[PDB]
């Protein structure tokens, strides 16, 4: 099934998703939150303007994260409690990874990187 394909190729407590720059879901794991378009817009702006989201924090699914060091124009990183969020920009899409202990930041960061690696390799 599509969902078993997605769940085993994405990060699946942790969740992950591939979202177009226009905000449409290309694939999301079973527990990935619904999000708001304005949330995607501010994320797209932080990729243009590093530090943009830092004074207000990063919001996804209404959840507030503290912005930390990412990769300018390419990766956003956020922390909350014992978990956090990683967002990688590709040519056409955004890869999201959300994690909570005992999932580690490094586990999430690497699933996101691998997804972006695949998408960019496909020209997306």
């Amino acid at each position: 099934s599509w969902q078993t394909y997605v769940d085993e190729h994405l990060m699946c407590l942790a969740a992950s998703a591939i979202v177009g720059h226009d905000g449409s879901v290309w694939a999301q794991s079973s527990s990935f939150p619904q999000f708001k378009p304005q949330e995607i817009t501010g994320i797209m702006k932080d990729f243009e303007e590093p530090g943009h989201l830092a004074p207000t924090g990063l919001h996804l699914g209404g959840i507030k994260y503290m912005v930390i060091q990412g990769e300018a124009g390419a990766v956003i990183r956020g922390k909350k409690g014992s978990g956090g969020i990683t967002i990688k920009k590709t040519g056409q899409a955004l890869v999201f990874g959300i994690y909570e202990e005992p999932v580690t930041p490094g586990q999430c960061n690497m699933v996101v990187e691998r997804l972006g690696d695949y998408l960019i390799d496909q020209g997306l």
